[PDB]
């Protein structure tokens, strides 16, 4: 009983614009999305988010990705914080249907300078004014002994890197002081920022030829921890090149190979060389605090949508990070450039967005995570799909590869019927990633018995894993109706689609593989 | 390369984003206009100055607070400083000046003096709310007076109240004569006169009430060259603030605000009265879900760069400057994705009005303007322009699009343009050109609300009218030229597009020269 205008959902009249200036003209604030959404996001887990009891919760909001940040914490509260996701994730195991994968994700310290501890118990704060001098001082004396007049920090080569004029920025480069003075160990700064500032706070050399490694002895450490631990990523701190890449991947050893290498870019030389980079990893953060103040900050959405469009382009995962929701740590709703900002990352095309203090410090994790759930399926629903896609194929080279041809023909098929979903059978992974690189609207239901499998396929936009427990079938027709079925359960139950819907169905490997169908819902 | 001339190359979208260089700095000319709120941190003489040198284009009075009395200084303030640079007509910048309404806007009262001067309302607990004026200057955690003096009527049990930015929630439990008995859903801490939404009530205060006459009327003796109109739902409302401002008023801007769901779902009819718009985000986002304003803001940034008329991008962009020196890293893809949208100003208002760094706010806005525009896919939009541009004939349109055109075709530092009361200079800036558009005017007030326009660079000519209409017009190119060389937007060896009229007695701007410069 209609009336006047039916309103269609998902941006679907503004998915129809021959035009992406009437597309934009098209979005409609009363146009509701689709019940999928398809951006993974990363939450830091710290203080705020470790209990098991706020974990459950973070699952039920929408986390995929737990963040362990190695800038801070020893080995048993990391560990602490591991046992504690993977309870609250196993909590749900019972009902395989629902059960979300959660995956587990070590974020190296890696090459950071930090100060030492503010004078008295190490809590207390000093005011820097500004025109005021400051004295950098390497002498370990004053480690814990820091103040208005004598700032400690740890990296023991600053006065080589540095010169007279240089700028040096302190906590999340708000406070910055200009190099007046040289010494032995020592330089002689005057405030040109001043502000409050406390103990064990980053600093960043713009424009300095920093020579820490990107993989020191303790971050070594670190990585072999990860390993005993079983994490299914690591994010790499401060990339700088494609040897840097292989000094985590190496290291992790045999045991270790499986692990998905991320590169955090977040100085001007890991974007200069950011094809060798991206070559050699798995996937790339884009990982703006360190990044924004190590080059203008004015610059930050240049290299972001820079690399956003390379990784798109060759297929490999991209995170967007860093303050998407930084408000939110101290208010229960973000800011109007927040919501945007999130909301343009997904636009620009980012396979996963993150949280950092708002999960792991905030008084608001849980709404921080609820609200980027939120953003991200609104704009899941403007991408203008009818351009990506026919640029993701233009950029894809014809290959003599079945299997690349079979994923650019599911996701055209997809289009094509407004399918409501891709069911795709996986071991590894890699028939879902060929899909995913393509951007179906649709969202891809990926079946998969193995444990590791599930968890890294957060890292692909769209890419809905779901850990099949049932035993293998005999007859392997068997075992493919098993998984299908699997799939068609997971997405009534989600809402992806009902009975009728058509959905594309790629069945996996077959000892031609990975045979496409396109059929109605069961 | 620089101006990201390789990225602007690229055959598709995709491809252009791949080629975003920050090592390929941006010419010098900024085109996106800025929109600064004046306040307690940025009224006096001294730091408008210093605003102005930063980039400040508009300073923008918000009559939500201060007597007429304390306007009128800022905007005596805001000419001083402006004024303060004449003594270089080449290096002078016009400075508008736009009022901003109070509008049908729904606020709290003062809290009760006589304790903390925020009260804390605590989720669970119940906060009568009351129209009692006796209790106007006495709000606290008790009681809490607003000035929506028919709220009764326009709510019912279970209707939710949001109170400052709404980041407070109410929820209402029972009504009364002149009361409401609410629980707290998300408490907080509660100072005075904050704002006060009601997304799920039909409110019915008028579009233009007995205050809103009195301060447009008030613009109108200040001379302001144009008025933001906050609320507007409907066509009919635009109307009412055109009939106020009235024949003397008949040249002031009217731009629309639109900060309500009405004001989304009525947009075109409000978009064809209107002069232009802003995407008012902070009543927006509050009014509508917060993950849904990016659609209502490139909705209206496409549309009105389709219908050619200004929009504004408005509220929170570098929302934590007015703490810090620095803004986060979702502030600086905000300000950078106005300007990919289309956005032709962007806007500042506690950043400015109120903040500890207004200054390192605008300069911010600047910097990263300038970056997004040598961004902008330039081959994809102005080809979309154009197709669909409205059909017509119109030597000048014909023109303007051409000049565009050949702007692009020889990298040019600036496409000049003379003008009387802006639309000539305007129908250029709605094709979008890379280049600078020097709009050169004798009217003080066009060269002031020109920078409405993305891209519109006005000077103010001061010479004397030249007796030969042809000697008159070289005058004018030639103050383009000198300021457009002091500026160090072109110099020697560098080309620029020169659009004027027909001759004497036409209307038409219809001649396009391409000059070496020079
Ligand atoms: O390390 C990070 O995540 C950053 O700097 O954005
Ligand atoms: O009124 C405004 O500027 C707003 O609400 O954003
Ligand atoms: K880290
Ligand atoms: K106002
Ligand atoms: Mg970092
Ligand atoms: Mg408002």
């Amino acid at each position: 009983e209609a009336g006047t205008a039916f309103i269609q959902t998902q941006q679907l009249h503004a998915a129809m614009a021959d035009t992406f200036l009437e597309h934009m003209c098209r979005l409609d604030i009363d146009s509701p999305p689709i019940t999928a959404r398809n951006t993974g996001i990363i939450c830091t887990i710290g203080p705020a988010s470790r209990s098991v009891e706020t974990l459950k919760e973070m699952i039920k909001s929408g986390m995929n990705v737990a963040r362990l940040n190695f800038s801070h914490g020893t080995h048993e509260y990391h560990a602490e914080t591991i046992k504690n996701v993977r309870t609250a994730t196993e909590s749900f195991a019972s009902d395989p249907i629902l059960y979300r994968p959660v995956a587990v994700a070590l974020d190296t310290k890696g090459p950071e300078i930090r100060t030492g501890l503010i004078k008295g118990s190490g809590t207390a704060e000093v005011e820097l004014k500004k025109g005021a001098t400051l004295k950098i001082t390497l002498d370990n004396a004053y480690m814990e002994k820091c103040d208005e007049n004598i700032l400690w920090l740890d990296y023991k080569n600053i006065c080589k890197v540095v010169e007279v004029g240089s700028k040096i920025y302190v906590d999340d480069g708000l406070i910055s002081l200009q190099v007046k003075q040289k010494g032995a160990d020592f330089l002689v700064t005057e405030v040109e920022n001043g502000g409050s500032l406390g103990s064990k706070k980053g600093v960043n050399l713009p424009g300095a030829a920093v020579d820490l490694p990107a993989v020191s002895e303790k971050d070594i450490q670190d990585l072999k921890f990860g390993v005993e631990q079983d994490v299914d990523m690591v994010f790499a701190s401060f990339i700088r090149k494609a040897s840097d890449v292989h000094e985590v991947r190496k290291v992790l050893g045999e045991k270790g190979k499986n692990i998905k290498i991320i590169s955090k870019i977040e100085n001007h030389e890991g974007v200069r060389r950011f094809d060798e980079i991206l070559e050699a990893s798995d996937g790339i953060m884009v990982a703006r605090g360190d990044l924004g103040i190590e080059i203008p900050a004015e610059k930050v959405f240049l290299a972001q949508k820079m690399m956003i469009g390379r990784c798109n382009r060759a297929g490999k995962p991209v995170i967007c990070a860093t303050q998407m929701l930084e408000s939110m740590i101290k208010k229960p709703r973000p800011t109007r450039a927040e919501g945007s900002d999130v909301a343009n990352a997904v636009l620009d095309g980012a396979d996963c967005i993150m949280l950092s203090g708002e999960t792991a410090k905030g008084d608001y994790p849980l709404e921080a995570v609820r609200m980027q759930h939120l953003i991200a399926r609104e704009a899941e629903a403007a991408i203008y799909h009818l351009q990506l896609f026919e640029e993701l194929r233009r950029l894809a080279p014809i290959t003599s590869d079945p299997t690349e041809a079979t994923a650019v023909g599911a996701v055209e098929a997809s289009f094509k019927c407004c399918s409501g979903a891709i069911i795709v059978l996986t071991k590894s992974g890699r028939y879902a990633h060929q899909v995913a690189r393509y951007r179906p609207r649709a969202p891809i239901i990926a079946v998969t018995r193995n444990p590791q499998t599930a968890r890294q396929a957060h890292l692909y936009r769209g890419i809905f894993p779901v850990l099949c427990k049932d035993p293998v079938q005999e007859a392997w027709a068997e075992d493919v109706d098993l998984r299908v079925n699997f799939a068609m359960n997971v997405g009534k139950a989600r809402g992806f689609f009902k009975k009728g819907d058509v959905v594309i169905v790629l069945t996996g490997w077959r000892p031609f593989t990975n045979t496409m169908r396109v059929v109605p819902v069961p």
